[PDB]
């Protein structure tokens, strides 16, 4: 009973930190693309081939993933509030705390038209989150 609300917080914490870690290999490959595309070391070809693989990056994968990940932090935190002890609620409040930054972060995407510059303005916010998403695992696990 209660096991289960502790069990289906653990597995959406749990997928919300992967959806991170998925989010930011985008971004280090996006960067890896741009960076060749102008390298003064490749030919033509790799060069143009860099340039097609930059371009095929969207708004709209970063946007979905981040939607991802909103989802299964607001699943977290409706399952939280069930928590009653001392520990797993310090574990919910950190998960709303958690779920605000998300919205944050969907709203600073909205307002860069450049793709580059939306993954920017949020990979040092998502490394961090990340991290206190590994927390909140041993808080209650």
């Amino acid at each position: 009973r209660y096991q289960s609300y502790l069990e289906g917080v653990k597995y959406n914490v749990d997928s919300a930190i992967q959806t991170i870690t998925k989010i930011y290999n985008t971004y280090t490959l996006f960067s890896t693309k741009l960076t060749q595309m102008y390298s003064t070391r490749l030919d033509n070809f790799a060069k143009a081939k860099a340039k097609e693989e930059a371009a095929k990056f969207t708004k709209e994968d970063l946007e979905k993933n981040f939607k991802t990940l909103l989802n299964y932090i607001q699943v977290s935190v409706k399952t939280a509030a069930n928590f009653v002890y001392i520990n797993d609620t310090h574990a919910k409040r950190k998960l709303e705390n958690i779920e605000a930054e998300i919205k944050t972060l969907i709203a600073k995407i909205k307002e860069q038209s450049n793709l580059y510059e939306a993954y920017k303005a949020i990979v040092t916010s998502i490394l961090l989150m990340r991290d206190s998403l590994k927390e909140v695992q041993g808080i209650i696990d």
